[PDB]
């Protein structure tokens, strides 16, 4: 069952084995991916989060958050540790109440302290919404629709050596695959569908780090949303999907009755599909109870290029049609060395006190505020265009904003921008080599908005900023509870801080 949109839910450390190995994990809702939180749009979400974690090999602080909702007003709600909020500590509770206007689509919560949320607190937030321009085009949407794709490690989250490289072992469609070395026929997550009816499937990347080659055998995929933003109908074969991005695709029932493999390539770990793994089944109601015998054609026909997408009302593009034609037009220079990432020449360490908590104590330039040089101001009611140019090592990296999403003004691999109609999203790739992939937004959201790259072994190695948007205006939009006020003092005094 779907939980919410009211709901405790307790995080806690069981052992699971989602490929067959068994190891320590942090869950929400004692399953990975934790269950699925959900509401309607518009509704007042309160979450109350248990922490119950005991094992300090995971960390047993916490914080989680909301990924792609917006938090206006209540930014104290976002989640990042040390951004907006002290951690919440073992044996408390904390009630993220909030509420999502304007809001409907495929979302995701997590973890939001350290690299905690590869250990398991991971799962899946859906809005849905009861006018659905798109209600028409299919026939099932519900929990049985949803697709999570998941890197997972034998080796814990803190205890990845440092100066080696982190590859998963094994993808996990729907908390279930098999490991790529030592691979045994553990089972395989089943999506099953009737003959004839159409489906709108949820798909979510919760990954850490890899981006992944969605595709299911005999089918295609019609997508009609993109990070909780309706799109016009755009039929694919395959979808590349990054770390936290989100569509939602109608999968047609309308191959013959049998079992067809779900395919998730990573672009790291095991490479193709040898003993089952990187694979899923969807199986028509009466077929026989079998693997799939189908096969991945050598190319696909028409795999999703993010510059075909289209939103399906008309959003336009702010600014003007040019680069650098917003307000406050910035150009980040994102590079890595030595094991760590920087932006203009910061690497992200968190702070002591969270950026928003420093606001709300008076520090009121972003030259004010810590961690110095990571936090850069936005003026309110503003058009903002944020360059991204790639090149650092690790990519492609998914770029994410939190408070906002973001018209995709250039994308990955295409030099030609797009200030007409590009789709809005949360969740970018910005590329390869020479790219200059380019978001813009307004800034109606006042608080503290991370920025960071998506792949979580990058942010802790600091690939990230804080815009701290409309500093003024920060501490009357966004009261604060009196629990969240107790937070740091809590989690201060129980670190000897
Ligand atoms: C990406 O686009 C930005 C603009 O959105 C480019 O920024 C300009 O960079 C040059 C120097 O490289 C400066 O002289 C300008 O002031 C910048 N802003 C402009 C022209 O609007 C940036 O060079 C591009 N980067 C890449 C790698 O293509
Ligand atoms: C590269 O990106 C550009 C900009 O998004 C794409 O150009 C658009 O192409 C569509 C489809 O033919 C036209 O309707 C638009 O008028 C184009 N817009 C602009 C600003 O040129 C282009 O298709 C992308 N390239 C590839 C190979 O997909
Ligand atoms: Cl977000
Ligand atoms: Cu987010
Ligand atoms: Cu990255
Ligand atoms: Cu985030």
């Amino acid at each position: 069952a779907q939980i919410g949109p009211v709901t405790d839910l307790h995080i806690t450390n069981a052992n699971i084995s989602p490929d067959g190995f068994s190891r320590p994990a942090v869950l929400a809702g004692g399953t990975f991916p934790g269950p699925t939180i959900a509401g309607n749009t518009g509704d007042n979400f309160q979450i109350t989060v248990f922490n119950d974690l005991t094992d300090p090999s995971m960390l047993t602080d916490t914080s989680i958050h909301w990924h792609g909702l917006f938090q206006k007003g209540t930014n104290w709600a976002d989640g990042p540790a040390f951004v907006t909020q002290c951690p919440i500590i073992t044996g408390q509770s904390f009630d993220y109440n909030f509420n999502v206007p304007g809001q409907a689509g495929t979302f995701w919560y997590h973890s939001h302290l350290s690299t905690q949320y590869c250990d398991g607190l991971r799962g899946p937030f859906v809005v849905y919404d009861p006018n659905d321009p798109n209600a028409s085009l299919y026939d099932v949407d519900d929990d049985t629709t949803i697709i999570t794709l998941a890197d997972w490690y034998h080796t814990l989250a803190q205890q990845e050596p440092i100066g080696a490289a982190i590859t998963a072992d094994a993808t996990l469609i729907n908390g279930l695959g098999r490991s790529f070395t030592n691979t045994t026929a553990s089972p395989l997550s089943v999506i099953t569908v009737q003959s004839g009816k159409r489906y709108r499937m949820r798909l979510v990347s919760i990954s850490c780090d890899p981006n992944y080659l969605f595709s299911i055998d005999g089918h295609d995929m019609t997508i009609i949303e993109v990070d909780g933003v309706n799109s016009q109908q755009l039929t694919v074969d395959q979808i590349q999907i990054f770390a936290a991005q989100r569509y939602s695709f109608v999968l047609n029932a309308n191959q013959p009755v049998g079992n067809y493999w779900i395919r998730a390539q990573p672009n790291s770990g095991g490479q193709g599909f040898d003993g089952g793994i990187n694979s899923a089944i969807l199986r028509y109601e009466g077929a026989t109870v079998e693997d799939p015998t189908t096969t991945a054609p050598t190319t696909f026909s028409n795999p999703l290029v993010e510059t075909d997408l289209h939103p399906l009302a008309d959003l336009g593009v702010p600014g003007q049609p040019f680069r650098g034609g917003a307000d406050d037009p910035l150009v980040l220079n994102l590079a890595f060395a030595n094991g760590r990432f920087s932006i203009d020449g910061v690497s992200f360490v968190p702070p002591t006190v969270p950026v928003l908590l420093q606001i709300l104590s008076g520090a009121q330039n972003a030259q004010d505020l810590l961690p110095a040089g990571s936090v850069i101001s936005l003026p309110s009611n503003s058009v903002i265009e944020v360059a991204l140019p790639a090149g650092a090592a690790g990519g492609p990296h998914p770029f994410h904003l939190h408070g906002h999403n973001f018209a995709v003004v250039q994308s990955a691999n295409n030099a030609t921008p797009n200030y007409v109609n590009p789709i809005w999203r949360d969740t970018v790739s910005i590329g390869g080599t020479g790219d200059n992939v380019t978001i813009r937004f307004t800034t109606n959201n006042p608080g503290p908005w991370f920025l960071h790259c998506h792949i979580d072994w990058h942010l802790e190695a600091g690939f990230a900023i804080v815009f701290a948007e409309d500093i003024p205006d920060t501490a009357s939009a966004n009261p604060v509870p009196q629990a969240w006020s107790d937070l740091c003092p809590a989690y201060d005094q129980a670190h000897n801080i």
